[PDB]
């Protein structure tokens, strides 16, 4: 079978905490009355959720209400426990309340309102704001597992950032085998794509690297896969096939036969080739060195959030 | 021309503004699962038309509580289930987990979350002023929630409050007497347990509301802070009003009946007498002085009022100085 792996940072943070912290299945959720919130308008719709702008009638404050389609109760307990553990943390969305409408009885989460609205400095600034949230949640023993631009809200007028949608987040336990059907296709780490289950917080750093590459190069998404197998091929077209085989061999990973006719052979490309007239004002040696240190096949060889915060790319923030 | 009408000062029209599916429990369709998934372990207690068992959910090896109902009134079972379903998941409300029937007996059974009830007597000896403020606040969270949901419990008493002291967890149980509040509705006064019956029930004033629960909570608070169980020890429902009048006085009882044009039952004529209004300080003794304070007495005085409209609502009670020391 596959070779075991563990996180280089915050490895045992949950092991040293009582089970009440991480045993979300045993968490008792107490649903308040949704009558204290008046729904104003529909903001958007997700896979098993509808998001509304609302007003808290007790204090006249605008909030956001996420009405969840309860397809999996254990998953709702997980998201609430994680939101409660992280409540008030730097750049983490604030869970304000947990309520149910008296008639429908549909689970609803109430969040702080974010008025969601670039230069080389703006990218360094906001990348540092995301790192504050990631180093915090990793220190809290939590992997987000769905880092992407849609899950990052920015109020640019107030230079405020929030990391949202904790629905795929999980608690990190060393040696635990996790479900690889996480994150969104363009941001899926190589470990998920090859079915390597013993992954960690480093999955989030790969996704952050995909975001940085798209911003500095103005190429959205950076790795444009059309399916999960193809997604690995798009990565291999940049990182090369030699280092992919070194990765699978290091961890004794069995490659799925679906990769046989599509993977091919690819050279490792240099980051400088993605620089063009339209993006050169956002690119620098420091930006490329930092990106190269995030986008690595081997999950263990990527910068941790703490390490990334010490990179020369952030000397100006 | 009869009694003066009355309505709740809070959550008055919460059911009026909801579709009938919410409160029309007679029309609620109950689906009963297979009780075979639960193995009964031991009998916990027995009530009037119910037997309570500790049981084990065989699908997950978790302890649960099974309440087997003697189906003497089907409408009442529908009422209890609809209320439990409406309140499910609310703060400190017992959680209805399942509704089942044994394949052979076909007897209605409700499955609840398990509460590890610490023995009260052991707790009673060691209870502190802080613990009483803490647990009283926990009951108020449950009452403000159920009143906001348009429901009166109508059977608030210590036997219906389960506390796991080790985990500082409290649950309000036995929703069998609970009812939906509709303004102007005349309710049956034969509810609540004798010692906890509000004056409205005792004088046969039918148009009562959520404030009935606040009187019963006041009876519990008085028994805890003064270590006098029960506080108002009536021997029958008429004598129960006399016990209250021996504390609250007869002057304010006549003001209450006059405000609502209530006709006092002739059975009170030879037993009520005349009684002065007592100071709450008179119930303080060496055995209970560590649980009493000016704030505790001011709060008690504001719950134990004849006039149901004059009592603090649950939300008002939560703002009282007595709770300044609780989170
Ligand atoms: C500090 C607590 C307090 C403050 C103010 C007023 C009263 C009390 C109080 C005093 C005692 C109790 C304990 N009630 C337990 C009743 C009970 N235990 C049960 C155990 C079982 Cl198994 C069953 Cl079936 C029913 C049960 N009902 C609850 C309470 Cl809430």
């Amino acid at each position: 079978g596959p070779v075991p792996s563990r996180a280089r940072v915050y490895t045992d943070v949950n092991t040293h905490r009582p089970s009440e912290y991480w045993d979300y299945e045993s968490h008792v959720v107490e649903w308040g009355n949704q009558d204290d919130y008046q729904l104003v308008r529909k903001l958007g719709r997700g896979k098993y959720s509808e998001v509304f702008e609302a007003i808290n009638i007790t204090n006249n404050e605008k909030v956001v209400v996420k009405i969840l389609k309860p397809v999996k109760k254990k998953k709702i307990k997980r998201e609430i426990k994680i939101l409660e553990n992280l409540r008030g943390g730097p750049n983490i969305i604030t869970l304000a309340d947990i309520v149910k409408d008296p008639v429908s009885r549909t689970p609803a989460l109430v969040f702080e309102h974010v008025n969601n609205t670039l230069t080389d400095y703006d990218i360094r600034f906001y990348m540092y704001e995301i790192l504050k949230a990631l180093d915090y949640c990793h220190s809290m023993g939590i992997m987000h597992r769905d880092v992407k631009p849609h899950n990052v809200m920015i109020d640019h007028e107030h230079r405020k950032l929030r990391l949202i949608d904790w629905g795929l987040a999980e608690f990190y336990h060393p040696g635990q085998e996790y479900n690889v059907r996480v994150a969104s296709r363009y941001f899926k780490g190589p470990e998920l794509l090859v079915d390597y289950q013993m992954y960690d917080y480093s999955l989030d750093m790969w996704s952050l690297g995909c975001m940085l590459a798209s911003m500095i190069f103005r190429k959205e998404p950076f790795f444009h896969g059309h399916d999960n197998y193809d997604q690995l091929v798009r990565i291999a077209k940049v990182l090369g096939t030699e280092d992919l085989y070194d990765y699978i061999d290091k961890y004794n990973i069995e490659l799925d036969p679906r990769f046989n006719d599509i993977l091919g052979r690819h050279s490792r490309k240099r980051w400088e080739r993605f620089v063009h007239s339209e993006n050169q004002h956002l690119v620098s040696p420091e930006a490329l060195d930092f990106l190269d240190k995030l986008l690595r096949y081997d999950h263990q060889s990527r910068l941790t959030a703490r390490e990334a915060m010490e990179h020369p790319y952030f000397y100006t923030v």
